[PDB]
């Protein structure tokens, strides 16, 4: 679980997001993994807008945060779940790090702020879905 809170805006995984956030829908995206809910109170997390490939992302199953190296956001074939069919996800980003299912939600940032959220993993693996071309989440 975890959510990003920029302005009047919640984003959240799609396939976590709940019956309040489906209510108050101001966009989604299955091919993301990504929904985004409007909210009452203003959000004050900064949104980075940049090309960074290094971070540090929260680990809920280990309690920890883990510096990354990641890859550019791109088109990664991913494996089905009570969620999705396999399927490709877009603006998806891989690193060498821990992660399992319950971690999905947890923030990636950078210097510049927040970078994505985890979604994926593998074995090893862990995906974030990134947020960095969201520029209406600004504004
Ligand atoms: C086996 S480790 C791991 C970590 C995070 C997530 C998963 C698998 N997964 C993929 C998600 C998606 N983005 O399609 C949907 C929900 C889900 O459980 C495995
Ligand atoms: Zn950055």
């Amino acid at each position: 679980s975890g959510a990003i809170y920029v302005g009047n805006y919640r984003v959240v995984n799609r396939h976590l997001a709940t019956h309040n956030d489906w209510a108050n829908l101001v966009w989604e995206d299955s091919s993301r993994d990504l929904l985004v809910s409007s909210t009452t109170a203003q959000g004050c997390d900064t949104i980075a807008r940049c090309d960074c490939q290094t971070g540090v992302y929260y680990c809920s199953s280990r309690r920890k945060h883990y510096p990354v190296s990641f890859s550019k956001p791109s088109l990664i074939f991913v494996e089905a779940s009570e969620y999705y069919p396999a399927r490709y996800q877009s603006h998806l980003m891989l690193a060498v790090g821990h992660s399992e299912p319950g971690d999905c939600g947890g923030i990636l940032r950078c210097q510049h702020g927040v970078v994505g959220i985890v979604s994926t993993g593998g074995n090893g693996l862990v995906g974030f879905a990134d947020v960095r071309d969201l520029l209406w989440l600004d504004e």
